[PDB]
């Protein structure tokens, strides 16, 4: 009924974090500030709403109908193919859309000398290549990349060895691109810096109750690789999830010592029903000291989830991060999860009718996106060289 015909486009969610003027102190364990119980309450609540789907997953019939309902409520379903044909875009995965929305919204000072980590399909790379040649008009776009060795579904790794920094097992002798290994992280940055200035670092790494806890070491390494290679004034983009763990918040505290601007973003192209978030750092203020490099790389070498800094020294920032969690996860994500279950209860046996109801809105939402993130045809001379088809 009416609850389907009033659904409006979501908005790009962007929450500014304060930079910390105090000197960074990498910790060598401490008592948490009280605001961490607020974060723990948010993790319990979000997992409660996420748990509302467990009954349907037990029988393969209802599990199927659920993933169709979720498919049906994906308001951006047909957009990737529309963007690909109309504007000659390449590797138009959902990450392409997310990267393109980020570039059009965050107003970076430079997107020209890019290091994309945990990538493989050039969704982020292709989007930056597309954005640079059609919007920024850099004379040439030079980029390096890495990823855990396959997969390369579009032949971007195979057709551009010069640009990829990981190694196939034929060279086991050797950086396989695994950023959970401290030796690899330092090597990746070193090779990357051997691209002379690096202006844009991006990492889309990712592996439900413990999704953030299971990705902590991955997201730690993907951030360390950027912070070891991003030049001053450069920009950083990192894929994350719930950001409720104390280690995660301490990592954000580190970011906030090295960047002029720091934002927790949630693009509309990112599914409103998932916890995926993007930490955007702008205008790198300074580089690591040799000590900061050693402590942090050692924390990865022998990893445990003890906070990296004294969280009690970052109350302002932690309140802003909670406001992000509240806005992105506790409000938006929970509302859409609830919305998906309402659709399931009323349309599990009427998938076609729900798709009919929402087809007009899907065009409105996608037309809005294309109006907000303006696209232009990418000339063939600037297409990335690809080795495979789909
Ligand atoms: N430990 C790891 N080290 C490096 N890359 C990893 C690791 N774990 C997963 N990955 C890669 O991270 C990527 C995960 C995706 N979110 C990346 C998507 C990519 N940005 C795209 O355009 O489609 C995949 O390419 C994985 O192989």
């Amino acid at each position: 009924y009416d609850w389907l015909k009033t659904v409006e486009p979501t908005n790009f969610l962007k929450i500014g974090l304060p930079y910390q003027a105090h000197p960074l102190h990498l910790q060598h364990a401490t008592t948490p500030p009280s605001i961490l119980e607020k974060f723990k309450r948010a993790d319990i609540l979000l997992n409660e709403v996420k748990a509302e789907m467990d009954p349907l997953m037990l029988q393969p019939e209802t599990e199927k109908k659920l993933f169709q309902i979720l498919s049906s409520i994906d308001m951006f379903k047909g957009l990737r193919k529309k963007v690909e044909f109309t504007y000659n875009a390449q590797i138009v995965t959902n990450a392409w859309l997310k990267m393109y929305e980020l570039l059009n919204t965050m107003n970076f000072n430079n997107t020209s000398q890019a290091f994309c980590n945990c990538e493989l399909p050039g969704g982020f790379i292709s989007a930056i290549n597309h954005f640079n040649y059609t919007m920024m008009h850099y004379p040439t776009f030079n980029w390096v990349a890495s990823s855990l060795y396959p997969e390369d579904h579009y032949g971007l790794y195979q057709c551009n060895p010069d640009n990829w920094l990981m190694q196939s097992p034929l060279l086991k002798k050797y950086n396989n691109g695994d950023v959970t290994i401290a030796s690899n992280v330092k090597n990746l940055a070193l090779r990357a810096t051997q691209l002379t200035p690096i202006h844009l670092y991006t990492a889309d790494g990712g592996i439900y109750n413990k999704q953030e806890e299971l990705n902590l070491k991955l997201h730690f390494g993907q951030a360390l690789t950027g912070l070891l290679s991003l030049s001053k004034g450069g920009n950083m983009i990192l894929k994350h999830y719930t950001l409720n763990h104390a280690f995660t918040l301490s990592l954000i505290c580190v970011f906030s010592h090295f960047f002029e601007e720091l934002y927790i973003t949630k693009p509309t192209s990112s599914r409103p029903t998932n916890s995926e978030t993007y930490i955007v750092g702008k205008n790198r203020l300074r580089l690591f000291t040799p000590k900061e490099e050693q402590v942090l790389l050692k924390r990865l070498e022998f990893f445990n989830d003890t906070p990296l800094v004294d969280l009690s020294l970052y109350q302002n920032l932690l309140e802003s991060v909670y406001f992000a969690v509240e806005t992105i996860h506790l409000k938006q994500q929970i509302e859409f999860l609830n919305f998906g279950m309402k659709c399931y209860r009323h349309f599990y046996n009427k998938i076609k009718l729900l798709n009919d109801y929402l087809a007009p809105k899907k065009k409105i939402f996608q037309d809005r996106w294309r109006v907000l993130n303006k696209l232009y045809v990418l000339e063939k001379k600037h297409k990335l060289k690809l080795c495979a088809s789909h």
